């Protein structure tokens, strides 16, 4: 029951099932794992691929020669197993040189690295194939008011992306770049910090088609924001290009759950909209097993994030396709929300007195929306307590 | 002392010194102003003018014959005063009818009253010389996931926006249009939470120009988001066409406090972006006084906001022309945070050996921001604690 | 199917089904419902009981002979029903002169009028048969930080409770008192804003014993705390005398949704908890069905609560029972949480080498606590997704 | 201005100026202290002490022979510079063993082990002269429903806390135990989460008299809630036996900022009311200087904390002594709020028809509390915004 194959495109970062479980309060409690391990193992639960930051596969401060032989054993574990690498990203934030930022650092000097960093990397994403570049800014920001003046900051990152997409199409690259939103931590204030203001600033860029968001569950749940709201905006400006998968318990530090922990019915809700919506990109999970757990409790996180978004896939499909359902939905009138509010244009809506002079306003607002039955429909569909 | 006359532009929503102090769980306890005597008194303390919902000023359902008498006294009281109208909107959240929403209602009749209700108060905003028109969507959402598709919403709002777009246009309007975001309440989830969504939204619709953002600061703290960050990058977009003013004590119900009330901090930070910007628009307060206060504490929580925006703007200016600040804000690289990262371009970037291959970053990463220091300057200003 | 019986001991505040719609931006939605038809509908439905705000049953302001005739209504609608009361409350929030509180309002002659009004309530409360009254002092609290000396506020608020104690003492009534905590919302901050504090505060009350809390699941999450963890301290103190079940998305403004909604994982916690350790109080439901809704809606949503909790139980004791279950309890250590930690005493702990001088710190930090795999089974179970 | 000397008893953690700068995302960037250096230096910055935790003071794993020359040469520098340890505490949270809890871990000989270090780290901290031993339990907790049952847990809480008060006890100790809640962070639930849980947990102690509160300002915010009203709870249980002082802005991951950073004006309500109460304590900054700092910016930052104490303390007092404020605080009947409800008995309350019978309570509805006024004199001398 509910397992999964490498066609549900199930990915993981070489960071997470890898956490060695250092906190802000503590040591690691487990040890450091081989890529090739990780490769292995996930192609073992029924993953599709791995993603990585630079760092993850290749150590800071390596050799070349260090470099080509990580990257030969990563592409042999890859080769042995059908694994894939939809997606790569730069590490821009561990590095104590990162600690104001990469892109809007208020170094220039620093600012630089970053991009010499980020585009040695973008070649090796496109070298191993992958099809997403993500960039999680999570240095860029500033814990009081002074030190960052935000509109300089919003120069720079432009600045930053408009380089990196006159360099891919430099190269010929069919790669493209997603923005993944943090509102807070590791700053006390991330630039962008949701999924509409990383989708706002795309708009500004040189070249707005190459990029989009990568949003994760936990990010927009830290502002306390509806995920699947968020995707489904996400959705309709078509630039879900790639997407997170995760557990958060609300508003607090970032948890990385696995997916289907934290807000269950968000990912009833989230699942149900990506597969109505047809999302035909990685279904990633950025997760971090508890570091209460061994090796075993890792693998085994691991495959419940799959399992559940399995299981919760189940369920909406069951509650979409149920007649009593779409019943419901007719109730409460989900098909006029689908209909334009005035083809007939402008001056035929301020000619129809239907719509004003002669509008029942008080028997429009007798009119029950019958949200609460669909609602219970919704919930003993989850819980497989119907019939 | 910081006394506030007309020309510091300081405007105040009709609803909100005529608050009647109702709220979920209690009754009123001041009774109903008349808006002349708000006028009256709002211009006495050194208010430039106020704003307001169509059925402020109009009680709903009134004749014709009521309307042209509703007006004209408030015309008569605006006369005598020398008090302005910068700003009105459209009640769309009151009235049973709008449970569901007004502009992305269900129902597709109640949509379509929705859009007939606004032009009837876009002109009547163009006749008192309104140079914004303020939408808050506050009953655009949902309490479950069924009960509003989001990707048909957005359409249906972008519809809206996009028909009151081609009136302004034909009937020649030079005002402007500003989306009010707030995260949530009255709705579980309110559509376009943030100044990043509406930001967002308003670049996919038909004549992007005439639509801004109308951020307020109590909404985009009940997301635990930063104002200052998002109102800068709502000029970064050169969108901030309208702002509230109030106080907010976090993550809870919409407080709607006097201005400086709440996030202190946040205020003064506030205070010194919208000037250093030279924001030349209304200082609108969208505010409540508490319903604790009789009519005398009205006036007096109504005077505080604008003393407490001109003690900031006195600290913040303080705080830029002092060259002790200067000189930390040169300690901190807030002038290389304003220069090109890659003026020389990308292929001279690649290039640039002191950018990566010999790159000292362990000698950049030891340069402290001295970011501390610039924080207690500011405290030290704010507080009226230097020299 | 999840059908309740009476027996299950679920009630419902008049308030709650009966709630027109009234929010802080809108007026009602349906029209006031007679007290005698809730409990006709609530019984048809299977509740055991309702429970009422003195007001909810007499108007404010009624003549005795009023009085008399609204209560032996709601008597003849509960004996043919066979429905009980088993808890009542006072309204000391709703009427303009409890806008800085009852008990601790700073003017006195409040304070002593908030007395008087209770005690008439507890009388009649008696007469019905309720063993617990509640107090929820939403209005004790302050938006401003010099309005409430909280230390005074605290003295004041043990004596209307030491007060109570001593009138039901006098009288020799069998009944409790619960205070239900709030953190926020009316006020801008409510004293006693967790079930901690208010456990905390009965301590210190004459008669200790008198007095339990009645913690709302909503409440709780408003805090962003952990409801079934504050319910175990609850249990721990011995001090659950009754208990408010809905459901919250986080910290926002109180949604009071039906119970299942919200947080669903910390539902089927909470429900766990309750039956384990015997909990044999009335399963009450605070909560508004959604302004959306019509009258059948209404009672839709009233249904789901019951339902809900049921599926709950079901699931939970279908978890606790499974061996696959138990043996992962024991894999994870939950035998010996639960045993003494140095029963054999101080001495012979301080003269054990194997807890210091000779304990392997490393061998016992590598045990994994196998936690992941215990959710799992956890999650498969409330979906209805193991064999 | 403002310059602290040692008889303010700021006090400070050795694992405050001494964090390096590792967060859940980064390396360290700031070299470790020798605890010699940081008692040098926070001397010169007019310091009173510093506290410690075991592990700060002690390399975790120092034979005997290394543990007493660590502790000799701290003494020196205590010694050479007239610096005190008032408070001490045990590290239970960053070795893997801990990483189910200390005294709350599902491993009994886990919780045994912690004891014992508990027990050993005591005794140095009487040796050094601390009055107050702090316990936080940042690893007491779980991220899911069934890794802990918190009935068993509080039972081994208690346990662990009564053998400690047997220890000291039997010792002739003076020295008093003080719990420090957290809601959160590094566990995705805490036990004990705030100030109100700690305090009803120890009335359940044997020796309740042993044990008060240790409440931090960042982490009640992390719940949201007012921490001065906490404090007055504190204090009106007479448990405030310690206290850490910091910054945080709002709920999210603990920020632990300077002290005056974050919420300015709960800072200066706070610093009210520990000086109006007669607080003798340490002012202990439990504080991190922000990893973007060098050396030089962790001692401004340390310097700011006193500087910010200092500066609301001369505010708080000015406000309370102004003849204008006291007229307003009247005017508010604050007076009234400090007088008892009814010091004439239950039986004269309920004859007193002024109470109940012939209450105006239209006339008490129509006063108005005045509260705006009196923070608006709040905030001017906050401010230094007076005459
Ligand atoms: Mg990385
Ligand atoms: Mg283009
Ligand atoms: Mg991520
Ligand atoms: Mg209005
Ligand atoms: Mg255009
Ligand atoms: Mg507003
Ligand atoms: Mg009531
Ligand atoms: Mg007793
Ligand atoms: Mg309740
Ligand atoms: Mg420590
Ligand atoms: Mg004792
Ligand atoms: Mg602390």
């Amino acid at each position: 029951n509910y397992q999964p194959t490498p066609e549900d495109r199930f990915t993981f970062g070489l960071w997470t099932v890898g956490w060695q479980g250092r906190d802000p309060f503590g040591d690691a409690t487990r040890r450091a794992l081989d890529p090739v391990e990780s490769v292995r193992r996930l192609a073992e639960l029924g993953a599709h691929g791995v993603t990585f930051h630079d760092d993850d596969l290749i150590p800071f401060g390596s050799s070349d020669s260090e470099r080509e032989e990580h990257v030969k054993r990563f592409r042999q574990a890859l080769d042995d197993t059908g694994m894939k690498v939809p997606m790569a990203t730069t590490n821009l934030f561990t590095h104590p040189v990162f600690k104001d930022g990469g892109f809007t650092a208020n170094d220039r000097d620093v600012r630089r690295y970053a991009l010499r960093k980020t585009i040695r990397n973008i070649d090796l994403a496109v070298e191993l194939g992958a099809e997403t570049y993500v960039a999680w800014g999570g240095r860029e920001g500033a814990e009081s008011g002074g030190a960052k003046d935000v509109r300089d900051a919003l120069d720079r990152m432009k600045e930053a992306f408009d380089l990196l997409g006159e360099y891919v199409t430099s190269q010929g690259y069919d790669i493209r770049f997603a923005i993944e939103p943090k509102p807070n931590e590791p700053r006390g204030d991330i630039l962008l910090p949701t999924v509409g203001h990383a989708l706002a600033f795309i708009e500004r860029l040189e070249r707005p088609e190459l990029y989009g968001v990568n949003p994760e569950v936990g990010h927009e749940q830290m502002a306390g924001l509806n995920f699947p709201h968020g995707i489904a905006q996400a959705l309709w400006a078509g630039k879900l290009f790639h997407i997170d998968l995760n557990g958060q318990n609300g508003i607090k530090y970032d948890q990385d759950l696995r997916f289907g922990a934290g807000d269950l019915r968000a990912a009833f809700w989230l699942v149900d909209l990506l597969e109505s919506a047809g999302y035909s990109g990685p279904r990633h999970f950025d997760f971090k097993p508890p570091r209460t757990e061994d090796f075993d409790g890792v693998w085994a996180s691991a495959a419940g994030c799959m399992r559940n978004y399995l299981i919760l896939k189940e369920r909406a499909a069951a509650f979409r396709a149920d007649p009593e359902v779409q019943e419901a939905l007719r109730a409460s009138r989900l098909d006029e929300l689908a209909r334009p509010t005035a083809a007939d244009g402008l001056q035929a809506l301020l000619d129809d007195r239907s719509a004003f002079e002669e509008f029942d306003v008080d028997a429009a607002a007798a009119r029950g929306m019958a949200f609460e039955r669909l609602d219970q429909l919704a919930m003993d569909h989850l819980l497989g307590a119907r019939g």
